[PDB]
């Protein structure tokens, strides 16, 4: 009888949550979201995804109404075609965790509902300070960090979009450049959800942030020693892929040999990643509202929710 | 064109969305309800607190559908006659400040409106470790800091009345004897809106805390300098008030004169009361969804509310 504000499921129970919920996705659509490494099939996305769907379009409508309520008290018109207030889905995850494919994987499940939803994906590597300011900033090895994204302007890109504005715009990054694309921009134009996937979207401060506009968030989670191990298997995975691309600002490391790639791999891991994931990341996993706990084949057997 | 989360109101704006809500508070109660030092009177009440009691029932309801729609996706019965989840709202700012009375007046008001609501009012000076405790963890001179709480039995109480429990018991604090009572205790009946005041309340930590289980929180906010000044007045009132009682712990200080009082209480505040606001209270006023600035004559004259 000690009362919680969550509350736990494990897969089995949680799959029972899909109700009536048709699955409007084909493996083969399921191929091109799936990410380098991940195991997702569509039987998870039926067991896990779907009732995860249902849960988000029941509190999209129920949300609106308390914007009202607001709208209401100051006495502003809820003119012309009524526009909602955009409903923001904060995703984070350590890297490599594969909260990347989650977010693609929920944005093409939220969209595809009988009123044909306008959802939007931005991953915050948007946001990140070039890396001309970041060795101008001495951040280089810091990448990641939250002094390595440009806070202020992440801050004002959300505020925009839920305030209403006609369009906002956000930086585009490239992962094969390992930096910002000069004068690129990613067009949103008032979604009806927009979904914000990165490592620091759920990070805390002293003052008002990006994470306080969240009207709901997940967190990617699994055993810190098996993220390890994605992430130099991934690692030595991109050697044939990513690497290879002679832009790639990776290409010195399409070279290595299974031997030195590990060895390199686990001190990027063990000097950045790891110390980001430990001291920024973790500690934010308590608020999330829903976490989704991932075991060593990838497969997520078990989920948390807050219901408080 | 500079979008923010947050609308700035003069007084003389604000009052005007008091709209059609009915004064129902005489003179005559809102003297019982003053606390000592404080100037407010009815204009305030009618151009200050009416608009905000409005706010918030206008919210309450918007409130209970968000929580209805996570019953319904975990397929929990709405049997019996239904009860609402309880609106939890929390009244933070410094000693002295005058939150007291904020709660105080919010709770009539609240309480006062048609459908009859049951609202509660519960300060969290009731779980202050008793002095023994306190001297027993060497923190008697930290006594309203974060850790003279016990900030467990806090958040398991607030997580029991929101989970919708028949009733939740909260220790008995005595201002007079500066302890816990022991055996007192205040029974909570699943309100429809709880009250909840005290300094710590809007803290944020590592892990879940009561203000995240927060429906609505208010800070009362004044310049540093005057809350210093309404202190050491109040205390050298308070000689001939509550020091003059012979239990009151701090009889000893009813017969200081003017000029050792002044001495005594800007110390208590300058060791303190100062150090834990601006270390520990000041910080959170940017979370809060409601932040009321008084002025040095007590008066509120502006407003900050959360649109976002
Ligand atoms: C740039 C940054 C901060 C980006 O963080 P993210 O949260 O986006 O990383 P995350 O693991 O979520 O990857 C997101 C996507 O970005 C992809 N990606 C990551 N690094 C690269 C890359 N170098 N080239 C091409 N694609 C990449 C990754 O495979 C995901 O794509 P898929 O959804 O198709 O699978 C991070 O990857 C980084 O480089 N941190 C600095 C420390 C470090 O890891 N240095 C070694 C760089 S080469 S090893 C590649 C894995 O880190
Ligand atoms: C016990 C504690 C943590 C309580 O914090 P609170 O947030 O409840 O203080 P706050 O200023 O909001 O006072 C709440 C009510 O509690 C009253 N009050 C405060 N101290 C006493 C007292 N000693 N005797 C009787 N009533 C008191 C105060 O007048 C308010 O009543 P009203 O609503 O009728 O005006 C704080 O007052 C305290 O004693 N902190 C330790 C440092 C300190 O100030 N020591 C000097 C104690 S004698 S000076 C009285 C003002 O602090």
């Amino acid at each position: 009888s000690e009362p919680s504000p969550y509350v736990e499921f494990d897969r089995r129970q949680w799959r029972a949550l899909r109700m009536s919920t048709p699955l409007a996705l084909t493996e083969e659509e399921l191929v091109g979201l799936r990410g380098l490494g991940e195991q997702i099939d569509l039987l998870e996305v039926e067991e896990v995804y779907l009732p995860l769907a249902r849960l988000i379009h029941l509190q999209v409508a129920a949300r609106q109404r308390l914007f009202a309520a607001t709208a209401e008290f100051l006495g502003e018109p809820q003119q012309n075609p009524d526009r909602p207030v955009p409903f923001i889905i904060g995703v984070a995850g350590s890297v490599a965790v594969g909260k990347s494919t989650t977010a693609r994987v929920l944005q093409a499940l939220l969209a595809r509902w009988d009123h044909h939803p306008r959802v939007d994906l931005v991953t915050t590597d948007g946001f990140l300070y070039p890396n001309a300011e970041l060795q101008r900033r001495n951040l280089m090895h810091r990448k990641g960090f939250p002094e390595s994204y440009n806070r202020r302007a992440l801050m004002r890109f959300v505020t925009s979009v839920k305030s209403g504005s006609d369009y906002a715009c956000a930086p585009v990054y490239s992962h094969l450049h390992y930096d910002i694309i000069p004068g690129a921009e990613q067009v949103v134009r008032h979604p009806d959800i927009l979904i914000l996937e990165g490592l620091n979207v759920l990070q805390t401060g002293p003052t008002l942030m990006v994470s306080d506009l969240f009207d709901f968030s997940l967190y990617v989670d699994a055993r810190i020693e098996d993220i390890e191990q994605w992430y130099v298997s991934r690692f030595l995975a991109m050697r044939t892929t990513a690497f290879a691309d002679p832009e790639s600002h990776f290409h010195h490391y399409a070279a290595f040999s299974d031997s030195q790639a590990v060895v390199a791999a686990r001190e990027i891991w063990r000097t950045i990643n790891r110390p980001n994931l430990v001291e920024n990341i973790l500690p934010t996993r308590p608020r999330a509202t829903l976490v989704l706990r991932k075991d060593a084949d990838h497969s997520i057997n078990r989920l948390r929710l807050r219901k408080l």
